[PDB]
């Protein structure tokens, strides 16, 4: 037996550093639904693991030239970590290279607006400029619009990927700094279960609108041939079925949440 | 290269006999959801197939006594099939024994009423016996409540299997027809992708309440180590990516709703 390296980001509430962190040390220096479903995951299989953040921030894309993959997907992919537990999508690009476990939350891809912009769906952001709006980089949001043949994404994507100033940001915290500052102005595209938590949170500024343009999920990945898929796969679906992932979703999202 | 032997389930809007079956032969006398999503993962994965119905008409229990596994679990199991694309819910206890793709579809238990019922929750089930309550039998939905550790769904557990006369029911078809021949007296308790179906069917007398109990989904099954597995996972993941399987979704719920 051997610890196993878990790599994972630092994305409210999924994995946040503990207020008095200093005061810890190791895994307990952070709290969150994933970290919560870490400790789920390895005592069901009998290991033990250490957290550890992503070096880049990224949640992982391959790069066009290079053919190289950043982020956790990465990490996983190198060798430098042995498990990944994070809101890590499943898609057909990284099913490639990379295994998952059966979904541990299902989500869709969103628009989150500042309250009062007049915009209440993705067909209505294609139709206007006044209101920039954008994706996060190296994920699978931006993938999808990049990929889309769909009409109004192909036609939100020809204005993403030439909008100017960019309208990608690093993380969800700048995208989510950008619809609070912009005065309406920016809208940001973003994971469901993102946009709800966000809703949420002080200054309750922003809001959730429109339909979900996609249906998928979050699963754990692991590098293709490990030997702890089969195990992590049927946790996750042990977890499912006692009803603790939905138990974890209420108390990150919504026990606490800031705007009544 | 063998034509794949698929088991599938009459059940609607998924398999169902055109309605001039008699003057067609072999896969072209079926149509629904599951007929289209298995022409696009067998162009995906390069293979021919003959659609078969599961011989018991069911999805797939285990006996407690004899440990045999019936429906198109069953028929997986014992190789009389060589995969399965229905609306099979991805389970523990199955992932035990067949193999699953990732999700082709979201749903959760729900309940159906009879417009007009007065419950609004399962918790409202649960408190009162004037109206009965079941769910299908060898399925998914009946094997939640026999392990459910939930309170609620525990009592109503308890209710069910004592319950006189009996509240289970064979197949979908026969649990929307005693909803709707009961008055009222009878609530159905039935996944969602069911019950939203059932609801823009004529006569238009039923109705989904409260939120789902549960999250998870169907997914395309193979006996375990079947060859079959990667390239079926990867197809379905496609599907998804393209908008495929939402196309589907409203092509057999809701563009020919009945129900305006
Ligand atoms: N879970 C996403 C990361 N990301 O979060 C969002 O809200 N959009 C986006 O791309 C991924 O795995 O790439
Ligand atoms: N998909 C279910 C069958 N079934 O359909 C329902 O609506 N409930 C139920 O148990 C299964 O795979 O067992």
């Amino acid at each position: 037996n051997k610890t196993v390296v878990v790599t994972t980001i630092l994305e409210s509430p999924y994995v946040m550093m503990k207020k008095n962190h200093e005061m810890l040390e190791g895994n307990e220096r952070y709290e969150g639904y994933c970290v919560d479903l870490a400790a789920e995951i390895a005592k069901h299989c009998g290991f033990k693991y250490k957290l550890t953040i992503v070096g880049d921030g990224k949640y992982g894309a391959r790069d066009a030239d290079t053919k190289i993959w950043n982020g956790m997907v990465g990490e996983l992919v190198y060798g430098k970590a042995d498990i990944a537990i994070a809101p890590l999508t499943i898609t057909l690009v990284r099913e490639e290279v990379i295994d998952f476990s059966k979904p541990f939350m299902s989500l869709g891809i969103s628009i989150m607006i500042k309250k009062g912009t007049p915009i209440e769906s993705a067909e209505d952001l294609s139709k206007q400029t006044e209101i920039a709006y954008g994706t996060t980089d190296s994920g699978s949001t931006k993938e999808f619009f990049r990929r889309s043949k769909i009409a109004v994404f192909d036609k939100m994507w020809t204005y993403m990927r030439s909008a100017e100033p960019s309208v990608f940001v690093r993380t969800t915290a700048e995208g989510v700094a950008r619809v609070r500052k912009s005065k309406g102005k920016y809208a940001y595209l973003l994971e469901s279960t993102m946009n709800e938590y966000i809703e949420q949170r002080k200054p309750c500024d922003t809001m959730k609108v429109g339909g979900n343009l996609d249906s998928k999920g979050y699963g754990i990945a692991t590098p293709k041939g490990s030997s702890l898929g089969n195990a992590v796969n049927l946790a996750v679906l042990k977890l499912n079925e006692q009803g603790l992932l939905d138990k974890l979703k209420n108390k990150w999202w919504y026990d606490k949440g800031e705007c009544g």
